[PDB]
């Protein structure tokens, strides 16, 4: 299967809605950025469940003082899928790999 | 197979049951939510079940952990072992017909 | 086929009569220490990881495939390890 | 297929081209012997045939020096870079070749 | 294939070399025992020739261990401390197949 980069970066005021016109995402990492300032962030990815019913999990949580960076060792998820955070003004990047067949 | 998205949050005074063609539950992440021990709980070879810790978060040192695909034959049962939390687990659900 | 499987570091001597895929060592300075056969045919010491309470209890494994019969056993220093049983 | 050791490193005024079926699995970031926020970047090709622009890691000698990609694979040619920090950042990992 | 055991002790002044029906080191694990400490693996690159990476680089008070999670060599391989006193121990798995 074909792969390819893929990367966003995730503010307080911004999420991210990834699309498709089969195809797989998973995440790598997510890496705190340098203006982010002293307080907790949480990652959320919404995706599609067995039930047919979209659901909320939080893919990371990560502080600057504590853990920049928080490695997913490619967290696959098929799309639609919408990354989202809850706290933190941002900006966080979410690196991982579209993998197309 | 079929790949889902999976999450839920366990409490102290909240565990989560997963049941349920052939399934199972990939653990990827245990995050600290907004000294923490995740217990899951599920069969071991020999038929009987068994009480394991998935992870230890705390706010100070480590509020995350990746299990990188921690692989579970369902039923499962995920708890926390100390610490009111919350505490969430995220995760692959994967389907095969 | 795969099980979860855990134990607690005392010695623990895992024999099946497989794969032991070792996948997280968290805190109840520790090392856990394994013993297995090496290529050569002979008995290795290896730190498995190193654990602080203060810097950080968890280290997860990724899948650390070993062949049974193994030991694990803690060089300083609870401790628990958790990972699947593969047959 | 054939598996090659990778490595390179990357400071403030030096950045990393990787030109050459050929891979690139990343697997550690670490910083170099000689407080301040390291962000480490890559650039590679995306799906719209676009070069995009994503933070591999961030790092920080007092909180945690090492991050691991466990393999993250991105297909050449890639440009890696470092956003902040003055280094020197090591990048480490495989070189996948098959015939 | 098959999978074995594999470890060793790198000294800040001696280096631990690797050497050999097919064999691969898939590095695990590195670990301070009982200062900033790097660890640098070195073998064959692409073009033929060898190569100096950083496994990895720990700290007794920031983090004293990281998990590469398969990181495989083709073997002769050399394992040495670039800094640091020591002493580090390295272990993974030995593949043959």
């Amino acid at each position: 299967p074909q792969n390819y980069l893929f990367g966003c970066e995730l503010k307080a005021d911004k999420d991210y809605h990834f699309k498709v016109d089969e195809h797989q995402l998973s995440l790598r990492t997510v890496s705190l950025g340098a203006g982010a300032k002293d307080e907790l962030h949480i990652v959320e990815a919404e995706a599609m469940n067995y039930e047919g019913s979209p659901i909320k999990v939080t893919l990371a949580t990560l502080k600057m003082s504590v853990q920049p960076t928080v490695s997913l060792g490619g967290f696959e998820i098929t799309p639609p899928v919408v990354l989202r955070l809850k706290c933190g003004s941002g900006p966080v990047h979410i690196s991982g790999q579209h993998l197309v067949a």
